[PDB]
C-alpha cells in the first residue's frame, strides 16, 4: 500500500516540473472566463481603464477577439501586460478568442444586461491563488505505539537469559508478544503461534540452550509479523506459469465478543476482469470460532481457481465477501506488474483483517504485454456497402452478436472511421494473452478518435490499461472549459482504475494544475466521492494529491470556502427545527458564527468562484416556503463594481439528481447552439457541498406557475407592457419551452406541474426540481404525462385560442433540437453510463440507459422522428389522442401469439390431436376460437388449447418456409352463414391437424408444432 503511494507521491513530484510556478500560463493565479463555440452582431460594452474616473462605453463587434478589443480600448487613454476582467468577477477574459464565445457575454446577451469589463495589467490582478515558490518547492504528502512494546520484548529477553528463575522471565516474555499482537490490529500469525508452544515446550524441557534458540525464532515471527503488517519493502515471465491459481485464506483476527455470540463463518471468493466475474463464485467451508491468544476464525483452507497464471489477465481482481459483513478485493498484481506472493493481510470494516496465504516462490513471477506485430496493413463493394451500416450504428447497445463478429473480422477495413473503436473493441471476441499482440499493434496504429467517443473507453467493460491509456492520451485534445462540464464523469470513471497512479488521475492533475476552475470542481466532486465505502480511500489519495499539488494559496481558499459551507449548513439545518415565527428569528441568532468569520477572510462564493464575498445582508436574506426550507443567502460583494450576490442553500434533500440533469440540460443546448441553434436556455449551477445539502445559483425576476396563479400572459404584461416587446418577450418563451419540451420527453422527466415549471420575466421558462429525472418506464409502461403544454401556455404562443404559424414553427423548433441530440444518443449514454456508479437512484442499471436509447430512436429516420414528435405535441394539447399516442409510442420501442419457441423433449410428445368445439368470442374482434383436445404420452388426463384461424393461418405460412407444400397438407381457403362457416371449419381444422401429425415424423415433431399446442394464459382456465 504505502509502496505504491511513495511511488504515486514521486511520480505527482515529477508531474510538478512541467508546471513551474513561474510560467504564468501554468499558473495564472486567476479564474479564466468560460468559453463555448458557438456558430454564427454588434452589442455595447463599458471598459473601466487605469485614470479615468468614468469607463469608455462603445459598440464592438462580436466576431473581434478580445486582444483587437484592448488595442480599441487603449486608443482613448507593453502590449502581453493588458487583459480584460468581468466587473465585480474574478475572472479574466480569453486573450485570442471572440467576445461571444464567452459565457459571460453571451448570458449578456440574451439576458439583455448592460457588459461591464475592466482593462488593467497582469500586477494589478488579484493573485492570492497563485502557486508561490515554496509550494513548487515542497514534497507531496497525504506517532508510533508499538515501539515501546518491542522494547520491553526484547528487554524480557535480556532478563531470560539468567536460569535463576526461566520458566518466570519466559511468562513476561510471551506476555509481551500478546501485547505487540494486540497493538497490530490483533494479527497472530501461525509462525507466532508455533513460536510461542515451542518457547512453552523449550522451557518445560530442560553452542546453544533450547530456550535461546526457540526464543531467536519468537523474535524472528515476531518481525516477520511487522514486514506484513507495515507492508513496506530469479524472475520468471507470468506466461510460462502453468500452475493453477490457489491462495490459502487462514483467519480473520481482532474478532469482537459479539462475533462469538453468527453461528459460523464462511467466505465468497470471486475472480473479475472488466468488471464481470470470470467463474461461478467459489464458497469456503463453515467454521465457528479459534482460540490460542484471542478469538479467531481459522479456515486454513487451499482455494484452487480453474485457470493458470498465464491465462490471468493484468487487471485481474480477487473479491472475498465474508459472511453481507464485508466485502474485500486484491489486485493479483501489485503496481510494479509483480504477481501477489506471500501472506497478505486485507482490512475490513464493519459497525477486522483477513489473512490470505499466497504460494511464495523462490523466483518472482512478473508479468509482461506481448510485442508489437508492427504489420502496417484490395476493397469489396456490397459487404462494404453494409459494413458502412454497422459503423453508422449509433452505438455498441444497437449491435446483435452476429454484427459484433462480423465487425471484428472486417476490423483492419475501419482505419478509415477512428470513432468506432468502442464498437470494435466491444466485438473482440477474446481477451487471451495470444491475441493481445494482434489487438494492441492495431490500437498503436489506430488513429486518434473524438475525444467525447473516448468516455467510452473508460467504461469498465474497456478496463485495459493500455486501451485506458491511449483514451487518456486522445482526451488531451478538448479545452479546459469543454472538460470541466464533463468532469464529474472522470471522477466516478476513476473507480475502474485498479492501480492508485492511473494515466487518468495523472491528467486530471495535469488539467486541475493548468486551470484553477477545473482543480476548483476536482475538489467538490473528490469531496461528496469519499462518501463510497470502497472508494472512499482511493478518492482520499486523489483529492489529498490535488490540494498537496494545488498549493497552500488554492488550498487555504477551498479549507475557507468548506468552513462557509459548513456554517451555512448548520444555519440551514436549524430552520427545519422550528415552524413557527420563532423561526424567522433563529436566522439572526444563527448568523453570529457566520459572520463573525467573515472578518479578515474574504471567501469565494463555492458555486462560483469568481465571485468574492465580505459580510451578509440581513434585511435581504430569507428563507423559502416549501418542506425543505431552503435559505436565500444575499452576500455584499468584496469588488464594488460587482452586484449583491443572491445564492439559494439547500438541506435534507439530494442534490447529486439535480446536478446529473442540469449537466444534461446544458450539453444538450451547447450541442444545439454547436449546429446553429440558439433555443435561449436557462442555465442555473448547483454544487453538492456534502451529504443531501449544497448550494444552488439563484435567478432574479422568476417565479413558479402556482405563484402566477394566484395573480399567465397578465404577469408577462406587468414586465413587458408594451405590446411590441411583449410579443418578442413572448418570442422567448416559445424557443425555452420548445427547448424545454426536447429535454424533459429525452431525459424522461414526467412529474411536470405547477410547482417545478418556473417562468421568468423576460419569458424564459426553466424546469427547478428532478426528484424523478430518469424515470422512462413509468411514462412507457403505465399510463407521468411525457410532456404537459397547459392552454395558458399555447395561449402565450403568438395568437390566443387560434391556430397561428408560430406553433408550427415551434414545433419544426423541437423537431430540429431532438434530431440533433438524436445524432449525439452515444455521448448522452456514456456521459449516463458513467455516472451510474455514483449510486444516484433511478441509474443503478444498464436498462435504464436502453430506455433512454428506446426514448431517443437513433435507428428511425430524421423525418420519421419529427413525425412521431409533432403527434406528442398534438397529444399534450383529449384523453382518446393521449392513450392512441401511448399506445402507438409502445408499439414502436417494442411465431407471434407464442414468443417463447419449445421443443417435445421438454413438453412431451402427443398422441391425439382433435378439435373438439368452436366458441364464439367479441372481444377484442368478432372472431372463433377453437378449442383443441391433446393428449399427452404416457398423461392419462387431456389438455386442451384454445387457438383462432388466424393463429392456424400463421403457422401453416410458417411450416411453408422449411417444408415444401407437397409435404405438408392443404390448408383451407362467402357462402351458407358465419356460424355455419365455423361448423365446417371446425371439421376442416380437425382433418387438416390429423394429415399434419400423421404425414411424416421430421413435420409431426418440429419445434412450431409443439410451440403451438403449448398451454398459454388464453389456453389456461
Ligand atoms: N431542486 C430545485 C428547486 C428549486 C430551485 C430554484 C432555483 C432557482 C430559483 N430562482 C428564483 C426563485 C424565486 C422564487 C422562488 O420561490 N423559487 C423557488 C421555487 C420553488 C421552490 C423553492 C424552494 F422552496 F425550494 F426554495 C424556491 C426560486 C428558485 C428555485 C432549484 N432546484
Amino acid at each position: 500500500q504505502n509502496d505504491e503511494v511513495a511511488a504515486f507521491c514521486q511520480s505527482i513530484m515529477k508531474l510538478k516540473t512541467k508546471f513551474p510556478y513561474t510560467d504564468h500560463c501554468t499558473n495564472p493565479g486567476y479564474l479564466l472566463s468560460p468559453v463555448t463555440v458557438q456558430r454564427n452582431a454588434s452589442v455595447k460594452v463599458s471598459i473601466e481603464i487605469e485614470g479615468l474616473q468614468l469607463p469608455v462605453t462603445f459598440t464592438c463587434d462580436v466576431s473581434s477577439t478580445v486582444e483587437i478589443i484592448i488595442m480599441q480600448a487603449l486608443c482613448w487613454v507593453d502590449v502581453g501586460s493588458y487583459i480584460l476582467k468581468v466587473c465585480g468577477q474574478e475572472e479574466v477574459l480569453q486573450n485570442n478568442h471572440c467576445l461571444g464565445s464567452h459565457e459571460h457575454i453571451q448570458n449578456c446577451r440574451k439576458w439583455d444586461t448592460e457588459i461591464k469589463l475592466q482593462l488593467l495589467t497582469l500586477s494589478a490582478m488579484c493573485q492570492n491563488l497563485a502557486r508561490t515558490a515554496e509550494d513548487d518547492e515542497a514534497p507531496v504528502d497525504l506517532r508510533h505505539p508499538v515501539e515501546e512494546l518491542l522494547d520491553s520484548y526484547h528487554y524480557q529477553v535480556e532478563l531470560a537469559l539468567q536460569t535463576e528463575n526461566q520458566h518466570r522471565a519466559v511468562d513476561q516474555v510471551i506476555k509481551a508478544v500478546r501485547k505487540i499482537c494486540s497493538a497490530l490490529d490483533g494479527v497472530e500469525t501461525p509462525s507466532v503461534t508455533e513460536a510461542v508452544k515451542k518457547l512453552k515446550r523449550a522451557v518445560n524441557l530442560p553452542p546453544e540452550n533450547p530456550v535461546q534458540v526457540s526464543m531467536d525464532h519468537l523474535t524472528t515471527a515476531i518481525y516477520d509479523l511487522l514486514r506484513l503488517h507495515a507492508n513496506s519493502s530469479n524472475i520468471k515471465e507470468a506466461w510460462t506459469a502453468t500452475e493453477q491459481l490457489q491462495f490459502t485464506v487462514y483467519a480473520a483476527h481482532g474478532i469482537s465478543s459479539n462475533w462469538v455470540s453468527y453461528e459460523k463463518y464462511y467466505l465468497i471468493c470471486s475472480l473479475s476482469h472488466n468488471g464481470k466475474d470470470l467463474f461461478k463464485p467459489i464458497q469456503s467451508k463453515k467454521v465457528g470460532t479459534y482460540k490460542n491468544f484471542f478469538y479467531l476464525i481459522k479456515w486454513d483452507e487451499l482455494i484452487i481457481f480453474p485457470i493458470q497464471i498465464s491465462q490471468l489477465p493484468l487487471e485481474s481482481v480477487l473479491h472475498l465477501t465474508l459472511f453481507a459483513l464485508g466485502k474485500v478485493s486484491l489486485t493479483l498484481f501489485d503496481f510494479k506488474r509483480f504477481l501477489t506472493c506471500g501472506t497478505k493481510l486485507l482490512y475490513l470494516w464493519t459497525s477486522i483483517v483477513l489473512q490470505v496465504d499466497f504460494p511464495s516462490p523462490a523466483f518472482d513471477i512478473i508479468y509482461t504485454s506481448p510485442q508489437i506485430d508492427r504489420n502496417i496493413i484490395t476493397l469489396e463493394s456490397d459487404i462494404k456497402g453494409k459494413l458502412l451500416d454497422i459503423i453508422h450504428r449509433d452505438s455498441s447497445f444497437g449491435l446483435s452478436k452476429e454484427d459484433k463478429v462480423f465487425l471484428w473480422e472486417n476490423r483492419y477495413y475501419c482505419l478509415k472511421h477512428p470513432n468506432c473503436l468502442p464498437k470494435i473493441l466491444a466485438s473482440a471476441p477474446n481477451w487471451k494473452w495470444a491475441n493481445l499482440a494482434k489487438t494492441y499493434s492495431l490500437l498503436h496504429q489506430w488513429p486518434p478518435l473524438c475525444p467525447l467517443a473516448a468516455l467510452e473507453l473508460l467504461d469498465a467493460k474497456f478496463a485495459d490499461q493500455e486501451v485506458r491509456s491511449l483514451a487518456v492520451s486522445w482526451m488531451e485534445a478538448i479545452s479546459d472549459d469543454e472538460l470541466a462540464d464533463l468532469l464529474p464523469q472522470f471522477v466516478q470513471a476513476l473507480k475502474y482504475e485498479i492501480y492508485l497512479n492511473s494515466s487518468l488521475v495523472r491528467f486530471l492533475l495535469s488539467r486541475a494544475l493548468g486551470n484553477i476552475q477545473i482543480a476548483h470542481s476536482l475538489y467538490w466532486l473528490l469531496k461528496d466521492a469519499l462518501h463510497d465505502t470502497h472508494f472512499g480511500s482511493r478518492y482520499e489519495h486523489v483529492l489529498g494529491a490535488l490540494l498537496s499539488v494545488g498549493g497552500k494559496g488554492l488550498r487555504e481558499e477551498l479549507s475557507k470556502q468548506m468552513k462557509l459551507v459548513q456554517l451555512l449548513g448548520g444555519v440551514a439545518e436549524k430552520v427545519r427545527q422550528a415552524s413557527g415565527s420563532t423561526r424567522q428569528v433563529v436566522l439572526q441568532k444563527s448568523m453570529e458564527r457566520v459572520q463573525s468569520f467573515f472578518l479578515r477572510n474574504k471567501c469565494r462564493l463555492p458555486l462560483k468562484p469568481s465571485l468574492v464575498a465580505k459580510e451578509l445582508n440581513i434585511k435581504s436574506c430569507s428563507f423559502f416556503s416549501s418542506n425543505a426550507m431552503p435559505l436565500k443567502v444575499t452576500m455584499v460583494n468584496a469588488d464594488p463594481l460587482g452586484e449583491e450576490i443572491n445564492v439559494m442553500f439547500k438541506v435534507g434533500e439530494d442534490l447529486r439528481q439535480d446536478m446529473l440533469a442540469l449537466q444534461m440540460i446544458k450539453i444538450m443546448d451547447k450541442i444545439w447552439l454547436k449546429e446553429g441553434l440558439d433555443l435561449r436556455m436557462v442555465i442555473f449551477r448547483c454544487l453538492s457541498t456534502g451529504r443531501d445539502r449544497g448550494m444552488v445559483e439563484l435567478v432574479p425576476a422568476s417565479d413558479t406557475l402556482r405563484k402566477i396563479q394566484v395573480e399567465l400572459a397578465e404577469w408577462l404584461r406587468k414586465y413587458n407592457p408594451s405590446e411590441e416587446e411583449y410579443e418578442k418577450a413572448s418570442e422567448n418563451f416559445i424557443y425555452s419551452c420548445a427547448g424545454c419540451c426536447v429535454a424533459t420527453y429525452v431525459l424522461g422527466i414526467c412529474d411536470r406541474h405547477n410547482d417545478n415549471i418556473m417562468l421568468r420575466s423576460t419569458g424564459h421558462m426553466f424546469h427547478i426540481d428532478f426528484g424523478k429525472f430518469l424515470g422512462h418506464a413509468q411514462m412507457f409502461g403505465s399510463f407521468r404525462a411525457p410532456f404537459v403544454l397547459t392552454s395558458d401556455m399555447a395561449y402565450v404562443i403568438n395568437g390566443g385560442e387560434k391556430p397561428t404559424i408560430r406553433f408550427q414553427l415551434f414545433v419544426d423548433l423541437c423537431c430540429q433540437a431532438y434530431n440533433l441530440i438524436r445524432k449525439q444518443t452515444n455521448l448522452f449514454l456514456n456521459l449516463l453510463s458513467l455516472m451510474i456508479p455514483s449510486g444516484l437512484p433511478e441509474l443503478t442499471s444498464i436498462q435504464d440507459l436502453k430506455y433512454v436509447r428506446d426514448a431517443l430512436q437513433p435507428q428511425t429516420t430524421d423525418a420519421e422522428a419529427t413525425i412521431f414528435f409533432t403527434r406528442l405535441i398534438e397529444s399534450s394539447l383529449a384523453t382518446k389522442f393521449n392513450f392512441f399516442i401511448h399506445n402507438l409510442a409502445q408499439l414502436r420501442f417494442s411465431l407471434s401469439f407464442s414468443p417463447k419457441t419449445y421443443s417435445f423433449r421438454q413438453d412431451g410428445r402427443i398422441k391425439e390431436v382433435s378439435v373438439f368445439t368452436y366458441h364464439k368470442k367479441y372481444n377484442p374482434d368478432k372472431h372463433y376460437i377453437y378449442v383443441v383436445r391433446i393428449l399427452r404420452e404416457g398423461h392419462l388426463e387431456p389438455s386442451f388449447v384454445f387457438r383462432t384461424f388466424d393463429e392456424f393461418q400463421e403457422l401453416h405460412n410458417k411450416l411453408s418456409i422449411i417444408f415444401p407444400l407437397w409435404k405438408l397438407p392443404g390448408f383451407p381457403n362467402g357462402r351458407t352463414h358465419i356460424k355455419d362457416v365455423a361448423a365446417k371449419r371446425k371439421i376442416e381444422l380437425n382433418s387438416y391437424l390429423q394429415s399434419l401429425m400423421n404425414a411424416s415424423t421430421d413435420v409431426a415433431e418440429c419445434d412450431l408444432v409443439c410451440t403451438f399446442f403449448h398451454p398459454l394464459l388464453r389456453d389456461e382456465k
